[PDB]
């Protein structure tokens, strides 16, 4: 079947790409990276979170494995050739985790695996939280993270947030350094949000904000809204054997 | 239809379920309080707990109300005639949450509408934290609370943990006062699990401890497992009237 | 004596100002903004931290006054004639609270009144934190804020520091968003330096610096480091009547 | 100079304990348990701890130096000799930290190297922050602890508060899991007391608490009053080589 591999760049990652590229010429299995079936990312998150945007298009298409030169990787690069073999065979499960919607109005969409953050051009930041169209609060701070649950380990997990198993189908909402005095008042607890459930920020002052998606960090201007929900689209990972996500948080957290 | 009303049995509570008694004898609508298929608690959550508890065994006959003289809650006294009279109609839906199952084993079983929390009997408390048995870590600290989605406003919350929808099956553990240093580790976030999940403490010294459920809290010896899971039974409210959990949460928190 | 008095510009603070210019005039008192001897600021702890950064050569001459239309203050408006008359007669007492020095070097010398903070230019931000030349963490996150005891209940606070009683000559180091896994690693945990402790922040990648003291924010180029210490310098207020600091954050943060 | 050695009591410990009596048999240097002016405390910090209060009225007399088979050490087994021998000569200076003082009363009073907690006999427990007389926060929550600077390392650190270094002489109060609402409220940050502060602690219903200090647990019955104030007393330790206190949390916690 069609494949890709994307490389970090470094001399170990592409001997690796170069060397799998080989060995699936041995099978085949024709190397494609216009409309593959199979994503291979040689490196780490970061080369990983790259390969996904790559082909954000054909997330229905795809089944997406990772090697670690770690969180999203699976695999090891002495495991590599063992890979070729499973994934020349097709001796793999797909496994699906769910991805977050960005709008921003002023409408432009974004698709994350990890998370989308907002802060302030700088910027005092100040919104209202709307949830389902109920004004829940008005925040203050130094900005707003909304997760899914594969991205509860990464820059959520640093704002106090809580680890949730990708089986939910839901999102999480952190808070940035929020103030809370006698005057200004935030829930000052992370929130977890259904499929189906809209939250809403809407711009107080400033109208414009450094709005993240992953790795993206682009200023947007004159925003009317910027609307979270649980997409529709899901991620498919390839797998091949058993590891399970909190296995994953152990090695990556604990030991 | 059958109904019982429990009171917290200070004199406004008291007072106030006898004009509902009598609000009652003039539809039809039967007072049982032991078999009963409505469930009227006046007083505060402490009071619904009870309630709960009370008939935890006929759940799925049961719809649960609140008035508050109070997060469960849902009434204030001077609308109990209007409750009455929607009561008596039978103008209601149902909505049901998640509910927390603990098994102990030396096995009995409890359940939790809020939380399950274990502590030492006083006693460093140090027990092995292992999910669907891989070994996840050694706990070392205060204790650890293990919450349904509606007890996630409550102690959790006090615990650093996150607001969970109740829409979503889940139970969510959190840390009291975690050691983390060169040697002892945690993961030091609070930790979401889907329903089939289990989650079970295995002792390290030290077999007796502290174990409570909702306003429940005794002592245990001799024990070998400490396991939870999100229950295959539901709690059901009788509602009435929109009150989003959001909106439940904005008014118990913010204002 | 010479005196001053800032406004924040609106109509209300500028209407008091002249009015209390007026009631100054009916004593003498000259208005000297070149040299006074007594600032009162009328705004809010903008105001207050404008006019402490406006006057910082020449802290040991000047008592600082704040009216709050605030953090800093001490008075309310309709309190303004009962000030005009006390500074008058001369029926006050001195209170002097530390404050801390920045160094950037690529040196720049800035004073903070409340804290001093570092982020990147944007840019993962990474740096190594040397204590007294002990080489101490290497910090991953969002930022550091390093913050005065009288700053301990604005932007540390929000951090997760301490409130410290301004009497103890201290700085306070608290984390942005902390990366803490298995190969990364700080110390989770706010850090309280003494007077002649040197805290110095040292780039590992990324030389480019969004460096902050107070209201100022800057981008700073080709450093080679970030020095804290507590100040030799303090700011002095004039007081008046008591008003313990923890009375002051009793009536910010609880009523 | 008169020196006395505790142990542990396990066999590592005990041999190293009578060898170094040997050692300084050689020297003398008499052993006397009764009035020394050295202790040496072979195990960990709970056998440090049992140390210092085992002659917690000969302070001003005693310097301690613990052995690590380790916060408050110092040494390792394998230094043993050397110790013994720097010991001899008198080859060292002296270093003092802070103490806390409890007061309970119904008048008892305790001294904490560590530090003092509150929890209720179980029990809600609330109390009334009493801060110089100042009424400052009803406490509702699990307990609260009141640490030493070199306790800010220990149970202090678990529940979110400051590491301090010990040249401060203070005291630092965090919470256990406090409850916020819209209803009651408290601080929510850990807050730095100085010497000559007095925190007092009154009962609101409930005047039983589980009253800790160091290691030792004891239920209060009947309490009036819980007092917490920095003590006149210092714990003097015997050094040798430069270990700074940052050095020796770097050690600790990060490496
Ligand atoms: N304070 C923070 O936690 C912080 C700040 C900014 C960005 N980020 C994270 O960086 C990510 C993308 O940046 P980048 O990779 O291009 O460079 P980066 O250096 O900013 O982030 C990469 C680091 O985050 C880790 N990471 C990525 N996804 C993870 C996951 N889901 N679980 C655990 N760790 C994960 C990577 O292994 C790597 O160590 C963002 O998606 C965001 O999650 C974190
Ligand atoms: N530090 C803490 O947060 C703490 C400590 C012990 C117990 N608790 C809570 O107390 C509950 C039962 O105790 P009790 O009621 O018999 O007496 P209690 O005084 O210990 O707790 C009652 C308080 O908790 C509130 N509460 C109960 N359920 C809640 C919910 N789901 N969301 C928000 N607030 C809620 C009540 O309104 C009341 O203010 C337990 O289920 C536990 O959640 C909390
Ligand atoms: N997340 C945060 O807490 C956050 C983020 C950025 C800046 N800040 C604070 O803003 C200050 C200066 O900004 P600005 O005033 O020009 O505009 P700003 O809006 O960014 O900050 C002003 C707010 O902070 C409060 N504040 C200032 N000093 C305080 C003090 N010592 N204790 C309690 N509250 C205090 C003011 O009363 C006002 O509500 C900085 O010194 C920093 O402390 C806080
Ligand atoms: N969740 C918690 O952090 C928690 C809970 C209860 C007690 N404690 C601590 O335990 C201490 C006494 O208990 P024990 O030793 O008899 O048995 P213990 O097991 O309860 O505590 C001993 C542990 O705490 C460490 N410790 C002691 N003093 C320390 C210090 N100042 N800095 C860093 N670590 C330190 C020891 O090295 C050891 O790992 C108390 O003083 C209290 O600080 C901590």
């Amino acid at each position: 079947m069609k494949y890709m591999i994307t490389s970090k760049g470094d001399e170990k990652s592409d001997l690796l790409r170069l060397n799998m590229i080989a060995g699936f010429g041995e099978y085949d299995m024709e190397y494609d990276d216009v409309e593959p079936e199979i994503v291979i990312s040689i490196g780490g998150d970061g080369t990983f979170l790259s390969a996904f945007h790559q082909y954000e298009e054909r997330l229905d298409e795809i089944a997406f494995i990772g090697i670690h030169t770690g969180f999203y990787a699976d695999w090891r690069p002495a495991e590599a050739d063992k890979l070729v073999k499973l994934l020349a065979k097709g001796e793999y499960q797909k496994v699906s985790y769910p991805l977050l919607k960005t709008t921003v109005k002023y409408e432009a969409t974004y698709l994350a695996l990890n998370e989308s953050t907002v802060k302030s051009s700088g910027g005092p930041f100040v919104v209202d939280v709307v949830i389902n169209d109920i004004h829940f609060e008005r925040f203050r701070g130094d900005g707003l993270c909304m997760s899914t649950p594969s991205g509860t380990t990464a820059y959520n997990k640093s704002l106090g947030g809580a680890l949730m198993h990708p089986s939910i189908e839901a999102m999480q909402l952190t808070e940035m350094a929020s103030i809370n005095n006698r005057v200004y008042r935030t829930i000052g607890s992370p929130l977890v949000f259904p499929k189906h459930h809209v939250v809403s920020l809407q711009p107080v002052n400033d109208k414009d904000f450094q709005i993240s998606v992953d790795h993206l960090s682009i200023l947007h201007r004159d925003v009317q809204e910027i609307r979270y929900e649980v997409s529709a689209k899901k991620i498919h990972f390839a797998r091949f054997r058993s590891f399970p996500f909190w296995r994953r948080v152990h090695d990556s957290f604990i030991e």
